[PDB]
């Protein structure tokens, strides 16, 4: 139908899927194969950016690495900075921190303290929601500087991991271009 | 007077120094606060993506992780496809991988072999030139996969440290929008 539907359409295509990998059963959808696909890519941007054209966002984070592959595009469309959170020692400035946890332990995501201030709308970006704890702990760091955050998006959404439902169970509205089911 | 010369001091002025950062004796330039002023980073990018406009260049390549913020708007801009280099395990199909030195020991990257075929002609984009030791090895990834390279774009180039002089033996041009003195 519209310019949408058939980008959505063609987005989700050029995402490719790698079976039993990184363990037999999973089907992992890889965006690497979307940033080599420059209509793709140019197109997920677009899409994004005009879905939050009247939000009055002030900045877009992004997490290192893939949140800085759509985040700042995203920032650049808007016309607004871009605040990268960074895995610990990498952030110059002064930084606070926030934990989170993985499979098989735990680490830390950094922000710069100057970065984000009272009054600041901003918009988490990031490529792939699955569990959601990195997001959490973005949130969390956000909000410890006064900043406003109600809005996360991403390319691809795995429901049946779900980080949408507890994130949308803590004030954030998750928007994702496409959705897969699995693991 | 131009566009051009205009926008370059003002991305030089949008980067803050920070002093006896990571040690004492060095000022170190942090590229971080450019992300953060619109102006300056659209202007980086845009000037970026003009200067190869007419250069024929298929693929754009960056490494993890401020080189994405870079590399990945200019593939954008350009309409071709971003090809990640990534530090050792993100990557989830057929790699090859290049080792080189640290001050304090040895790191590698990885490149999709997929993602490069002979007769791509690739652009390598950075922040930040200094050593040239993540450039050469990421050119090394992109010629034994028979893709041709011969320019590097970077935000900063540090002169001192001598990356620029040594990219050029191995057959790169460097281009880089603004330049501070010191280690
Ligand atoms: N199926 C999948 N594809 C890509 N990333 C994932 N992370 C967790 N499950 C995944
Ligand atoms: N002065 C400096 N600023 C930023 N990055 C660097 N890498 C080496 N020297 C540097
Ligand atoms: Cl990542
Ligand atoms: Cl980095
Ligand atoms: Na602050
Ligand atoms: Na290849």
């Amino acid at each position: 139908a519209s310019k949408t539907a058939q980008q959505l359409k063609y987005i989700k295509d050029s995402i490719k899927t790698i079976p039993d990998y990184p363990k037999a059963g999973i089907l992992f959808r890889d965006v690497t194969s979307l940033l080599e696909n420059p209509k793709a890519y140019s197109a997920s941007i677009e899409l994004l950016s005009e879905h939050y054209s009247e939000s009055g966002v002030t900045k877009v984070v992004g997490t290192e690495a893939r949140g800085f592959l759509f985040g700042a595009p995203v920032a650049l469309a808007l016309g607004v900075g871009f605040v990268p959170v960074r895995k610990p020692g990498k952030l110059p400035r002064e930084t606070i921190s926030e934990s989170y946890e993985l499979e098989y332990g735990t680490d830390t995501l950094e922000i710069h303290t100057d970065s984000i201030q009272p009054g600041d709308k901003v918009l988490v970006v990031d490529d792939l929601l699955a569990t959601g704890g990195t997001i959490e702990a973005t949130v969390k760091l956000i909000r410890r500087l006064g900043g406003e955050v109600v809005h996360a998006a991403f390319i691809i959404n795995l429901p049946e991991l779900g980080g949408e439902a507890r994130l949308t169970q803590q004030g954030i509205h998750c928007y994702s271009l496409v959705s897969f089911d699995g693991h």
